């Protein structure tokens, strides 16, 4: 089919996972959203684009509107993956209202 023209190597580790750590590499553009970048991460690893870090120059990505380019990212770069936890497992929470008739 089709492949592309151009692109840049990012490669990602994760860490937490909750207890596995993982290393694997993607290829994205320098003008794609850092949140497209979760999504891959998130199709390869599996960590889910929210509970989804992204680490670089050492210091913790925390904007997924940014782009990748924007940061500075170039082809052969690494970035470390930090899954986090928002699974909420406290009992199933979901109920409607009604104040009136108890």
């Amino acid at each position: 089919g089709s492949s592309g023209s151009s692109g840049m190597l990012i490669t990602v580790y994760c860490v937490r996972r909750d207890l596995t750590e993982v290393t694997f590499s993607l290829q994205v553009n320098p003008d794609f959203e850092l949140s497209n970048f979760r999504v891959l991460c998130e199709l390869e690893s599996g960590v889910p684009a929210e509970e989804a870090q992204i680490v670089y120059m050492e210091q913790l990505l925390t904007d997924d509107h940014c782009s990748l380019g924007s940061y500075g990212l170039k082809d052969g770069d690494m970035v470390v993956l930090l899954q986090k936890d928002n699974v909420g497992l406290r009992t199933p929470g979901r109920t409607p209202s009604g104040p009136s008739s108890g």
